[PDB]
């Protein structure tokens, strides 16, 4: 089956171990929605957290 996923609208990264780094246009697999403001997702087997408003959902969780 197709995994939940989203397209990055903007670049993101951070200095916390858990921040997911990505560029605008990247396709991110969604793994968990922490709260209204944060997802856990992954790109290329690298996991981390990022803001919900920085992506456009393709397939929801």
């Amino acid at each position: 089956r197709q995994l939940p996923c989203a397209k990055a609208l903007y670049n993101y990264e951070g200095k916390e171990p858990g921040d997911l780094k990505f560029s605008k246009g990247d396709i991110i697999i969604l793994r968990r929605q922490v709260d209204e403001n944060w997802y856990h997702g992954e790109v290329n087997g690298i996991h981390g957290f990022f803001p919900t408003n920085f992506v456009q959902i393709i397939k929801p969780l």
